[PDB]
C-alpha cells in the first residue's frame, strides 16, 4: 500500500510513513531506535524518524530494492536490489560500496552481530558473505531455488537462509551446510533467530510461521494468517514473535504460539516487519 506503519505492542497504530511511490518491501530500525529505513520497488531506500516524517531518500539502485538493514553501530545501511547488488551507504545517504557478484536479483541482506560481515540472498540460489569494503568472502551453495532471506545467529557463527525450495538452511562462515529445516509446504519467505539463539522462526507462503530448534527439528506451527506469510521477527526480549502477511496484517505471538494481537490497518499485503530496539514499537512494510 506504499506505507510503513508504526505500532505499539497493544495493536495501536502510532504513525503512517507516506512517501514511497511503489510497494514497500522491507523495514528496519536503527540501533538507537530513532530512525526507520524502508526499501521499495520505487528503487529507493527512505530514512524516516519515529515521529512519522521523512528524513532522506537514498537513490541509486537501478531496480526494486528488496530489503534493508542497519549495521550494529548504526553507521552503515545495507540495501538489496533486483539490480543484482547490495549497496552500502552512510547515514548521510552517501554511497560507500556496491557489492557485485550475484548473477541475479538480490532478495535480502543482513549484517553480522559484530558488524563486519554482510550476508546477501539471491535468486541465483546462493547466499554470499562480504566485508564492508565490498569484497566477496564466501558463497553458500545448496538451495535448489531462489533464496529469499538471510539472518545471522546472535553469536555470529551460523547463517540461516530461507528459500523457495521450501527449506531453511543453516551454514557456517566457511560455507559448509550444517542443517536443513524441512517441513513447510510452500516457499519460505523469511527467517529469524531468537535473541538467545535457541529458536529459529520461518515464514512461508503455506500461511504459517514455524519454530524450530538448532538441530532443525520442528517445535511449533503458528496458524492464523489467511494468506502467505512474508516475514518474521523476534522482539529483543525474545518474548514476542511478529509475522507479516499478504492478508494485510501483522500478527504478534508469544513464545508458546498463542496469538497476542493482529495489527490491522494496512490496505494491501504486508511484506516485512521489524521491532524497535526497545521492543515497544513494531514497524510494518506494505
Amino acid at each position: 500500500d506504499k506505507t510503513v506503519k508504526l505500532w505499539n505492542r497493544n495493536g495501536q497504530l502510532l504513525q503512517t510513513l507516506t512517501g514511497h511511490s511503489s510497494s514497500v518491501t522491507g523495514v528496519a530500525f536503527s540501533p538507537d531506535g530513532q530512525t526507520i529505513a524502508s526499501a521499495s520497488d520505487d528503487k529507493t531506500v527512505k530514512l524516516w524518524n519515529r515521529n512519522g516524517q521523512l528524513l532522506q531518500t537514498l537513490t541509486g539502485h537501478s531496480s526494486s530494492v528488496t530489503g534493508v538493514a542497519f549495521s550494529p553501530d548504526g553507521q552503515t545501511i545495507a540495501s538489496a536490489s533486483d539490480d543484482k547488488t547490495v549497496k552500502l551507504w552512510n547515514r548521510n545517504g552517501q554511497l560507500l560500496q556496491t557489492l557485485t557478484g550475484h548473477s541475479s536479483s538480490v532478495t535480502g541482506v543482513a549484517f553480522s552481530p559484530d558488524g563486519q560481515t554482510i550476508a546477501s540472498a539471491s535468486d541465483d540460489k546462493t547466499v554470499k558473505l562480504w566485508n564492508r569494503n565490498g569484497q566477496l568472502l564466501q558463497t553458500l551453495t545448496g538451495h535448489s531455488s531462489s533464496v529469499t532471506g538471510v539472518a545471522f545467529s546472535p553469536d555470529g557463527q551460523t547463517i540461516a537462509s530461507a528459500s523457495d525450495d521450501k527449506t531453511v538452511k543453516l551454514w557456517n562462515r566457511n560455507g559448509q551446510l550444517l542443517q536443513t529445516l524441512t517441513g513447510h509446504s510452500s516457499s519460505v519467505t523469511g527467517v529469524a533467530f531468537s535473541p538467545d539463539g535457541q529458536t529459529i522462526a520461518s515464514a512461508s507462503d503455506d500461511k504459517t510461521v514455524k519454530l524450530w530448534n538448532r538441530n532443525g527439528q520442528l517445535l511449533q506451527t503458528l496458524t492464523g494468517h489467511s494468506s502467505s506469510v512474508t516475514g518474521v521477527a523476534f522482539s529483543p526480549d525474545g518474548q514476542t514473535i511478529a509475522s507479516a502477511s499478504d492478508d494485510k496484517t501483522v500478527k504478534l505471538w508469544n513464545r508458546n504460539g498463542q496469538l497476542l494481537q493482529t495489527l490491522t490497518g494496512h490496505s494491501s499485503s504486508v511484506t516485512g516487519v521489524a521491532f524497535s530496539p526497545d521492543g515497544q514499537t513494531i514497524a510494518s512494510a506494505s
